[PDB]
DNA sequence: CGGCATACG
DNA sequence: CGTA
DNA sequence: GCCG
């Protein structure tokens, strides 16, 4: 009936069982904090099937036969079914350590074991991070500085008026490069945390060094808060608002046009799509598969793809438009 | 039991 | 280590 | 935590 792999089924950007998602999901980043990454998978399979449902689950019956669900994802089902909260949920929810670990993860330049160490510390507030800055490296004082426009929603129309920004500067470093919205955006999303960029060029070889050039071009129109400094760049982009701006992650990439189509798949996601779909080509085809190509270990040969339609008829699913990739 | 995706900065 |  |  449903599928293992998140790659084999629809799932769609809304659904029928968000608060049964959501609170798995917070046990998968519990678990991440904790190091624990084979638990955290479960955990974010698990929500995904629900995800993936045609309707609400009302009764436990209903998760008979479902991938991923066992003891433990069952029982929060039914406690949220049975009292509209799961105990184990809400004591996470509420733990110190849980919410210092999300506070520290979302900066920029933070990731899971820098947060623990500083936990561990004795540390708990952003504030403290600021009083001691000597400690901190330049993206982490970028992160810290641009925290708070950082946790800001952008919404479609500045992606918009992002990308033409980038679409100039592309067009000055190389004529005829593009430029392709991609990330949770291309999903559908109204709204996200950062906006991600494709580039590419239509002759093979063109695209060589294109990135130092958009860059150069972006920071001299006086766009960039931030960057280091390369084939992908992490920023922090200056932003038009009313009567004043707003700081935004960008990200650009650039790749040929024989590793475009892979590029954009691993770019769009989401992060759990890309997972299993790697997990599902090697262990199911045999395939090794990732943001450059798709590789035949046995015939020492990569597939060619000029679409993403090719690389799903080459790993045999059905093909999925991005709307549908929000596993 | 082992496995859990796979890159670049 | 960070980033995707 | 769950799967094969
Ligand atoms: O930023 C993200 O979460 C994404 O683009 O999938
Ligand atoms: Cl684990
Ligand atoms: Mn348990
Ligand atoms: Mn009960
Ligand atoms: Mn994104
Ligand atoms: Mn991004
Ligand atoms: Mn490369
Ligand atoms: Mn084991
Ligand atoms: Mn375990
Ligand atoms: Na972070």
């Amino acid at each position: 009936w449903m599928p293992a792999y998140a790659c084999q089924r629809p799932t769609p950007l809304t659904h029928h069982n968000t608060g049964l998602s959501e609170a798995l999901e917070i046990l998968a980043e519990a678990a991440g904090f904790e190091g624990s990454e084979g638990r955290l998978l479960t955990f974010c399979r698990a929500a995904s099937v629900l995800k993936a449902l045609p309707s609400p689950v009302t009764t436990l019956s209903q998760l008979q036969g479902l991938p991923h669900f066992g003891e433990h994802s069952s029982r929060v089902v039914q406690e949220l079914l049975e009292h509209g909260v799961c105990e184990e949920v809400e004591r996470v929810r509420r733990s110190e350590r849980y919410q210092t670990m999300k506070l520290f993860t979302q900066i920029f330049g933070v990731g899971v074991k820098t947060a623990d160490r500083w936990y561990r510390e004795g540390l708990r507030t952003l504030d403290d991070l600021r009083e001691q800055p000597q400690k901190l490296t330049q993206q982490q004082k970028a992160g810290l500085q641009h925290h708070q426009d950082l946790s800001t929603p952008v919404l479609r129309s500045d992606v918009d008026a992002l990308q033409q920004v980038v679409e100039e500067a592309v067009g000055q470093a190389l004529p005829g490069a593009t430029v392709t919205l991609t990330g949770g955006f291309r999903r559908g999303k109204l709204q996200g945390h950062d906006v991600d960029f494709l580039i590419t060029h239509p002759k093979e070889g063109q695209e060589a060094g294109l990135l130092p050039r958009v860059m150069c071009r972006l920071q001299d129109q006086g766009l960039i808060l931030y960057h280091q400094h390369f084939e992908r760049s992490f920023c922090i982009f200056r932003l038009p608002q009313p009567g004043s701006w707003k700081a935004v992650r960008v990200d650009l990439v650039v790749a040929p046009v024989s590793q475009f189509p892979f590029a954009l798949l691993g770019w769009t996601g989401s992060k759990l799509f890309q997972r299993e779909l790697r997990r599902f080509s090697r262990k199911e085809k045999g395939l090794w598969l990732n943001s450059h190509g798709l590789f035949d270990p046995e015939q020492k040969t990569f597939f060619q793809a000029a679409s993403e339609e090719d690389i799903f008829r080459h790993l045999g699913l059905e093909y999925l438009p991005p709307e549908q990739r929000n596993a």
